[PDB]
């Protein structure tokens, strides 16, 4: 019952990216970003843990993933500063949301899977 | 141009036409200034965005807006918009094109700089 | 152990792309293409039990992943037969490979997770 | 031309420079016959395959020579190589672009096709 999981994945190495860091933050009222919650992929690439099934209510949420310093961190200097990821959540009922990206220095490609517990 | 963004459709197999993009620059406070923008033409490119002088070093953003083009097509989209934030210009003057192939529930940027 | 996983989304739908048919073949010594494994993929989009750590010997190895029928069956004509992932494997001793894909009609991307158990 | 195939280097952010692409026809047999060929040029693209006439209908593949390419740079490669295969022509004539976006253990392609 995590709604939200973030899965990262290096295209050079054919690994996942490990020890990246991603910021959640959700639009308020007022139309700024409200910092939601954050954290770092783990061995396997993932984070987990983010939020709640209660917490996590309809809403536009934005999760900003740090791949440059995952880039410079190896001696690369990349393109994008980050890759972001911005979109309307829970607009039709609770779902579960994976927000799935793929790096290379100079491209990222990112793609969500939303499943229907 | 120093600068031209350049858009696909996946599920088409096409040029993804009529596209609004934004292009922004960060200011000193941290803000994005609002610096240039446009519609995909037919082929689904975006020229004359900037001028040699003007696109000077700094952090630039792309706003390409996916959302309005699947609504349009009337196809269900997952993301708001599709962004690209990179910084211009450190080590000299490049050409940038960027590169994003759409569809509704992933997408693909990519960078080609040539000097 | 299974040392071969195959793992297809679909990029339209934002889900697993179920029930997806996937060859495995093995170069043989002669230079053509034995049958070495087939599957389809589950409800996860997730085809498991391959192959096993002893069978799976060094060698060049192609998965063809049956796109075409997955989209006609959702009544669209996509541009590609299929999609084929060909690589070496194990040349360097054995690793788990998980090799997933990402769908569109008239696109399709592949990614390699190398790992060494 | 009626295909043309383009390669981008998304670990460079550059065009893939010669890159070989060798292009196929099935024949009657189920066998690959061997069709055309060439290597792309400093833009990542390769024109001049094939001419109206001889493109007729069929099912044709497209194989990109990514491991040697990967070689060359000093990069290790998961791939043998990228393949593209496709019918084409189903509904007509069409103008088709097989676009190949390169890093060493993903690739990603798409068609983009007009008429
Ligand atoms: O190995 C991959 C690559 C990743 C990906 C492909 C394309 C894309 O556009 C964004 C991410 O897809 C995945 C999605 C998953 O759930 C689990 C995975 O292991 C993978
Ligand atoms: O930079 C790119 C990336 C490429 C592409 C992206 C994704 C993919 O899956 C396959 C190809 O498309 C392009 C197509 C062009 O005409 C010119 C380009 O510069 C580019
Ligand atoms: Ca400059
Ligand atoms: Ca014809």
């Amino acid at each position: 019952a995590c709604p939200l999981m973030v899965k990262v994945l290096d295209a050079v190495r054919g690994s996942p990216a490990i020890n990246v860091a991603v910021h959640v933050f959700r639009k308020a009222a007022d139309d700024t970003w409200e910092p939601f919650a954050s954290g770092k992929t783990s061995e396997s690439g993932e984070l987990h843990g983010l939020t709640t099934e209660e917490e996590f209510v309809e809403g536009i949420y934005k999760v900003e993933i740090d791949t440059k310093s995952y880039w410079k961190a190896l001696g690369i200097s990349p393109f994008h500063e980050h890759a972001e990821v911005v979109f309307t959540a829970n607009d039709s009922g609770p779902r579960r949301y994976t927000i799935a990206a793929l790096l290379s220095p100079y491209s990222y490609s990112t793609t969500a899977v939303v499943t229907n517990p």
